């Protein structure tokens, strides 16, 4: 690519290899190596893709932006957190997407690209939420905590 | 934690969540929040862990070792590569953990904690491998490339 | 601190010792190692101090600002970026503070405050500007270039 | 350069520039813009160099070395510790090194490129030294701590 890869790469159904790069770019490759497709964003992207069931690929970027990219590499939509979303997105049973940003909160966004709710830690979530299977979402925070967040927005606990 | 959050968390299979902090320490918590145990590193957890079969738990760590901790929070063995362990471990079908290095290299450790290959980048590598359905193995590198590796350690191509 | 010192201190004229931290706050030390005063910013403080000819204060912070800070632990002022300021600032001869942005700006202020100039470089600031003799004002930026800029804000040379 | 230049730049006597980057180099530009020199290090240069009173260029590099460059573009020593050197060296009145490493030391290094003393601090030190007045050396650390260390290389005090 044209900069520094620190994003991992996801895989597709079909094999595609998604990954971001320090160019801004979001990069889908081909398993035999050769470009499909290259999606740019506003600025480095070192949050690593997430695929949704229907093939939707989520990334966050330096550009305080949640990107939800089509398989074909046109936008689906963009959601503005208000700082860089290094974090990578994770994608719950009914499709909400959750990630953090350099804003200080954890977003759950639903699939069509609206806000569900957000909620704020004390510091920098760079951390990549995991969810339980209970739908339980589970994310560290830059003010030292692992916060437990239950489907609805609300503080389930936080970890010292 | 005593320290900042940034590794991603896992979740084991009875609802153990595990993640690194900047205070040096792998933390196992259990699902109402209360601590099951931590496990001392000598450096920086930034690294996300990631969990086999069996319930292993395997984490990087800014103390250059890749380590492979048991569910009962004691050391099974760790691994020493040439630098910081920042990149996240995968595991693959046979049970094979592949980890990047802040050394440069993509590094293949076998289960029982012997090194089965490493693979030589241009560049930290950081960003944190996936497994494709034939084994390959993507990761990007600090020198600017996608790589795919076969799973006997060989190039199979990178894509600037 | 709160948090990690990943900021580098300076020392005033006597002999105060200034530093950011990841825990939000920027630390004035006396020399015994007691506090003088700390100042809360609204994010970690990774930019490293700069003092100017009459005491004031000047670093970045997560936040997005840069912050004037009067010897007694007050704000004079706060200018906004559009993303978080990391690089460290530089003061001229007649003033001027330059520091980097991660809106991929390098920003010129006026000691009063105001913007004197902005210029836009294709990539993240985090690189701390340094001074010529003649004014010239060098920094390098997440494009990859090492830019030398006037001080009238425009452009005098890119190295690659 | 080849690669992001988040190391900031140094300006010698007769206007040179020098500057690390992500590429591995460590750059030597003259005030037209053109290439001076390059030096090659072994992994990223995020360090900022300094230049001692002979003109002695000094920087750290991910390789875990700290560098001694002569103004020809020559190497003139450089010293291994145990960890990636991203902190920017400070040189003292006597001619001292001194530096932060992921290994947690500070290190002051003799200008023959031998060890004088380290410090054992509790986490990386990324945080770059200052010195005062009387000689004593104050560096943040990961640990969270704000160190002034004495020149001989004991603890005067730490704020937390």
């Amino acid at each position: 690519t044209g900069g520094s890869v620190h994003s991992s790469p996801a895989i597709g159904q079909d094999g595609t290899i998604y990954v971001g790069s320090n160019d801004h770019y979001l990069y889908a490759i081909n398993p035999n190596g050769k470009l499909k497709w290259k999606f740019e964003t506003g600025g480095s992207v070192h949050s690593s893709p997430a695929i949704g069931q229907d093939g939707t690929i989520y990334v966050g970027s330096n550009d305080h932006y949640l990107y939800a990219i089509n398989p074909n590499g046109k936008l689906k939509w963009k959601f503005e957190t208000g700082g860089s979303v290094h974090s990578s997105p994770a994608i719950g049973q009914d499709g909400t997407i959750y990630v953090g940003s350099n804003d200080h909160y954890l977003y759950a966004i639903n699939p069509n690209g609206k806000l569900k709710w957000k909620f704020e830690t004390g510091g920098s979530v760079h951390s990549s939420p995991a969810i339980g299977q209970d739908g339980t979402i589970y994310v560290g925070s830059n003010d030292h905590y692992l916060y437990a967040i239950n489907p609805n927005g609300k503080l389930k606990w936080k970890f010292e």
